């Protein structure tokens, strides 16, 4: 942060003469010194260089064009703006936020002009960061409390080992004086929510629209688990989603309750829709209280918003017909819906407190923003204890919780505040949509196959595309309207190979192939299998990765269509098994999986299996108590018929949970066993393309193993 | 890591020539050049500097006095010694680890020598370094996978956010891009425990001696939780420490289990002893089962050793005599118990493995070390299941862990290999042994009152001094021998106050006093309260931190002996009250705080409170459930007599529990509601020392009130 | 105030050269670097040169010829003095005031050892200074108020007319900007008698032992009408 822009040269010398001796005088305290051109020069300088806090322009030349425009960008801004005798202001300049510094044209009075600059400079930096990161940036350069902890003590030890010293010179010495914990009185404790901590948790809830707002040091992972045992005592009752995360199952095995799992919809793709709108109702819910045996009134609802693939649902309608008074939303996808005006009413925070219930959100902070790892937060919307929901929190939360992830978890509430943080939201959607529209344009002015984007057909607007029931985009049969969102940053690319009814074709590439074709060029895919292909476009993803995945999707087309030799295409896989890949080349290997997908026919033995349900005999909790105990054995895949797992079964792909630890494969679940046993044949001819099964041991003759639990 | 060191000039010219030409050449490639002078200069160039890595001299001058001292420090560090026509070994450098570089002395192939010393360094760093933190510098400078996880993507959403810029330019651009999650194939992942994560489990439990180790990246307080939750089934018997953590308390409500409190040794300053080695009898545990309704054989066992004072404990008796099949030891303060002669047969990995039992230890990582903040292990010595014991670590720790920790956690099992890490852990002992000398070299020769160290009469020794039955420096009546242990580097500091009896005196200063004039200085004390001072001596704590502490001592006797003013000595607690604290000098205040300790009797009402016990009603899981629904009321503090709790009280001073969620104080424990109303009371009259106690809120009148539940 | 004194020389390396490294970062920042002689030559650039503030020795050479002589001449003077393995104190160092800060000879750590000096001068500053004069250098440095008594407002009409500005470059840029009336609430009034003032009021009176003490801005020929108007009325009898 030390950019001066200088901009409008009126050719004068009286004028001039002051910016040659300012530019003499800037210099000598570290400012870089740059001179714009036209106006749409000094717009230039501020979107794509971040690091500019000084605008130098004549006030009688440009007193309308300039004062608007950025002020729609940085409204803390300083504007080193000279005026002159006959100058004023303008009637139209009252309702903008701008910081505006006027001067003169004084001959040897610039070394008094360049410490005012600094200290309006140290003004801004000031102000724009929160109280926490402020207090942690003076510490280390004026904090000299000793015998505190850590050890180390900002790399003192790292100083006196060969090995720490290598370790101590990769960050720098401003990285490690900032790792402190509670042993420092002028920034208090994160376990007694005083001093900065306690202004920290206000200046984020009162950002991201929430009463009280927490910072969770250890991922969305762990904060699941500090919501989910505060409404959810030993013996009740909770309504947990399908499609959960492997933290949310683990929550199941360390409480002994009875969850309700619900039916989610899908589709031939892979791709999981939504919960339904009849499920919510009340004749539903206590429909299964009764089948369930040990099941009492539901306390507590857990609702995946949004879900892997990105599809916000409509919280408008499940605050008012869901009769749970502690309902979760697992927000781990979307920590940004509310700084758009096409994401209100979409989640939790938007609206208002609901009388007799609470919101519970869990937005994650590493995921799709800018900041340490292992970072989340606890949404709270609602009227509740907080010497109860305290003792919560600090079971899972160390006493010596780590500043250097604390400080980057504000960081991101405060890099969204204001206009200059929503230019990061929208310019990340208009990036998404632009490529989506590029993807259209490519595909029928091109001669062949090309790559489709799970859009409808109309993609003419800047809002989230909702899901009708006249549409054959999407596949979902029995939709409910104006309960389906799509998400525009998550553009899923559909490979060719199925048609639109949901069965297969003749000729097509699986997009397991061309996940591994990108890892070449440095691009991994987030989600594939069948016949999709999951990007994240966040704010991470600027102008030249959105545009540099473009060139590479081009680049499978030309090989393939002049039909080049694996070894000259895939280097990381010839390298696996240069025999078997000898003779081989880019088409033969793209139709003899096609014909292995139509042959064991995986849309129908996917869809039918995640449909239906396996009768789950006991809860998630007690199972966990029989494997501590040493009664669990292994069985073979295809000898299992009538026996309790011990594990979570997670295929890959898709990516989304088959059996829950407690759960009995009866005569019903029969298409759930036929999924398993299709997988273990079609990944064992071809090499690369193995059976991924987070719960599968391979043994050494190809028949994977199972745990299972002791008659 | 670029200093090269040249020793021994010879005077003649054809070997002076090759080291100016060298001189010109390394310093192309970044190197820093130094010239010791005689043999004693070379050796304080790597005990004070680390970060040398090149060590030129005659190997026809000093071919016994350099290989031998050299040895002893670094092992592989290179030698680039120049030998000549004349030259061969020795018969005594056959068992020293050394690493010799030969050259020559020939012109103009200065250019050749610098290339060999380059490649030579980088074998030197590609080799003291673990392979997980080699996988994660690697990344940085070649790995460019997009699309992944975390968001920022090594930075470069700061690059667009005005206020983003502030927050990268600090750590520095390397921090960032190793900020990765598991989104990375050649790194693996942590739950897989496969890949770079496989090796580095076995590097960790080979130096500190174990069969698996985990890395933790929750703190210590985390792991507690982990191992509590594997043997330990819903309704079976914990033997829990009394002298606990805060996490400790929480596993108790979160599990329902019966647990059996102890009954550890304490004395009359505050310094809790340990547990008697009657304690851990057959006929002792088996007695309060009885007594204890719904209570069976207790199956794991929970040891806090060393506490928070710092005291070991008899490791060889209680794999014994405690018939416990999962012994859980909280080493939370002592993660050095295997890199000294004086700590064998000290710990829980010092030995062998147990015939049927197991040993479970959480060491801190980021106490008394040199690594981030949050990071722990589980030390495992046993037969235990690896698909059992996997699946309880995943319920802490989240699917993307930060490997910026994870990296710093093996790095601190690899400072401390080999004898480079030896000389840092028997260093901080010599330092604590003479600063103990210190103290009592400037007693006796000191006209007036001086601190005292809480050690023996005799310290000519290094090693452990054991707590005897013959002693009166540590006051713990019928104490056994051969079982309590005192840890050099945990000196404390003993105020002048008390006698050795037990009983009071009449010229004495609180600790209080002292902890906030450390304060100004920059000194916090550890633990404080009563008459003790409590410091920590780790790796970190060298030559300058350790005399800066006697000097701000020497201060506190010259301003209190001329009778300063408390503005002109503590302007912090000026700061508070100054209208009250105007007209006050040291000496007053330091003698109506010592009144007002005899009259209240301090020593008397907080020996009998910590010695019984309340009834305990229910278990603390059964507390937890009615907190839940409701059930909870706040009372009075001197109206509770005949109640059940709802958290836990943590009075300061000192820092342990008092009474445990789901106790009842009934006619038994009655000095322990006496130790409540005395803290009151004292902590009301003087600012600045109010009463500190984790449960008791303040009102607007002065009585404190509590937590219980509803009858 | 700049000037920071190196004294002895032990004539190993391992001490000296970082010496050499820190020769050059000081200077970064407009420090002055002599070089002693013996213990007398160090006791002549306190007595007559008064811009010294660092004395660097080594702890293990003179600990007890240096530790007395310069605490009789000044209290708070920071002692930049460099420890070894081997060093503790004396039984003769209880009673002195001095401000000691202990170093090492690592190599490379000599930008951490710059900013530790500067920040310690500045505490030196802040401490030997009262509070009324330490706000005044404050507000000048850190000070944007306008629309306040005086007209000059640290010298803004001076450069306007061509003979105010002789008058302004005379004294100085830091001359004007100290000249400030009461319309600055953080540092009081004097009539009011409280904020700054009041505690000015207070340690005037303990150095030259008084229970109270004002502050005449009109000499001596002024203070003595205002007493001599306190305790004599009219038509009463003085002596
Ligand atoms: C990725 C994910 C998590 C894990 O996130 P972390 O912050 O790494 O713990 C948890 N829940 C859901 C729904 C996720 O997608
Ligand atoms: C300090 C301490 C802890 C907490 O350690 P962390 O690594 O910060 O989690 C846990 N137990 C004991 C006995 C402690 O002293
Ligand atoms: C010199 C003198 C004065 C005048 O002193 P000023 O501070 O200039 O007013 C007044 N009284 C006596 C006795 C003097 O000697």
């Amino acid at each position: 942060m030390n950019v001066i822009a200088i901009l409008n040269h009126m050719g004068v010398y009286f004028k001039e003469e002051p910016i040659r001796e300012l530019h003499r005088a800037l210099e000598r305290l570290n400012f870089q010194i740059v001179y714009p051109n036209d106006r749409d020069d000094l717009l230039k300088l501020i979107e794509n260089n971040a690091r500019l806090c000084g605008v130098i322009f004549d006030w009688d030349k440009y007193n309308l064009e300039l004062c608007e425009e950025i002020s729609k960008m940085n409204e803390n801004l300083p504007l080193y703006a000279f005026a002159n005798t006959y100058s004023t202001l303008d009637v139209s300049l009252n309702d903008l936020r701008l910081q505006i510094s006027f001067f003169e044209y004084a001959l040897g009075a610039a070394e008094d002009i360049a410490n005012k600059i600094k200290q309006t400079t140290d003004e801004y930096i000031n102000t724009i960061l929160p109280p926490l990161t402020k207090a942690l940036f003076k510490y280390v350069r004026e904090g000299k409390y000793t015998f505190c902890t850590p050890g180390h003590m900002g790399g003192t030890a790292f100083q006196k080992s060969p090995v720490g010293s290598l370790f101590y010179d990769f960050f720098g010495p401003n990285t490690m004086k900032s790792d402190i914990s509670i042993s420092v009185s002028e920034l208090g404790s994160l376990l007694d929510h005083s001093g900065p901590h306690k202004e920290a948790e206000q200046y984020i809830a009162r950002v991201f629209n929430a009463d009280r707002s927490y910072m969770v040091t250890n991922g969305t992972s762990t904060a699941n688990k500090i919501v989910g045992m505060y409404s959810a005592p030993a013996g009740s009752t909770i309504l947990i989603d399908r499609n959960c995360h492997k933290s949310l199952t683990h929550l199941m095995m360390m409480s002994d309750v009875t969850p309700i799992y619900f039916r989610p919809t899908r589709n031939a793709y892979g791709i999981l829709g939504g919960i339904p709108q009849s499920e919510f109702q009340h004749a539903t819910i206590a429909k299964r209280v009764k089948e369930t045996p040990n099941a009492t009134w539901p306390v507590h609802a857990v609702i995946t918003n949004s879900t892997y693939d990105g599809l916000l649902y409509n919280t408008d309608f499940i605050k008012k017909t869901l009769d749970v008074k502690s309902i979760h939303f697992d927000s781990a996808w979307v920590p940004y819906t509310n700084f758009s005006p096409i994401y209100e009413g979409k989640c939790g925070m938007s609206g208002g407190r609901v009388e007799g219930k609470v919101i519970y959100e869990t937005q994650s902070t590493h995921k799709l923003l800018a900041a340490f790892s292992q970072a989340s937060m606890i949404h709270v919307k609602g009227d509740v204890n907080e010497e109860t929901f305290n003792e919560a929190y600090m079971m899972h939360t160390t006493t010596s919780p780590h500043y250097g992830i604390v400080a980057s978890t504000e960081t991101a509430a405060a890099m969204m505040k204001g206009n200059a943080g929503k230019r990061l939201i929208n310019g990340s959607i208009e990036r998404a949509i632009k490529f989506r529209k590029e993807i259209k344009r490519l595909r029928t002015e091109s001669d062949g196959w090309f790559f489709d984007v799970w859009q409808p057909d109309h993609i003419d607007t800047t809002e989230c595309w909702p899901l009708r029931s006249d549409s054959t985009w999407h596949g979902f049969k029995n939709i409910d309207n104006e309960h389906m969102y799509l998400d525009p940053i998550k553009v899923t690319l559909l490979t060719p190979g199925m048609e639109k009814d949901g069965t297969m074709s003749d000729f097509g590439i699986p997009a397991s192939i061309v996940a591994k074709y990108l890892d070449e060029h440095g691009i991994v895919v987030e989600k594939t299998g069948p016949y999709n292909l999951l990007f994240l476009f966040s704010i991470g993803i600027d102008k030249t990765k959105a545009l540099s995945l473009l060139r590479a999707l081009t680049d499978f087309k030309r090989a393939f269509d002049l039909n080049l030799r694996v070894k000259n295409m895939l280097p990381s896989l010839y390298r696996e098994d240069p025999e078997f890949y000898e003779n081989m080349r880019i088409q033969e290997l793209a139709q003899n999986i096609h014909k292995l997908i139509v042959h064991h026919n995986l849309p129908d033995l996917m869809y039918r299996a995640f449909e239906v349900l396996p009768t789950m005999v006991m809860t998630p909790y007690a199972a966990f108590q029989k494997e501590l105990h040493g009664m669990t054995e292994e069985v073979y895949l295809d000898e299992m018929v009538g026996r309790i797992n011990a594990n979570m079964i997670l295929p890959y792909p898709p990516g989304v949970p088959l059996v829950m630890p407690g759960e009995m494969i009866t005569e019903e679940s029969r298409p759930v066993l036929e999924f398993l046993q299709m997988l273990c044949e079609i990944g064992a001819h071809y090499p690369g393309f193995e059976t991924d099964i987070h719960g599968a041991y391979r043994q050494a003759d190809g028949r994977y193993t199972v745990k299972v639990l002791k008659e």
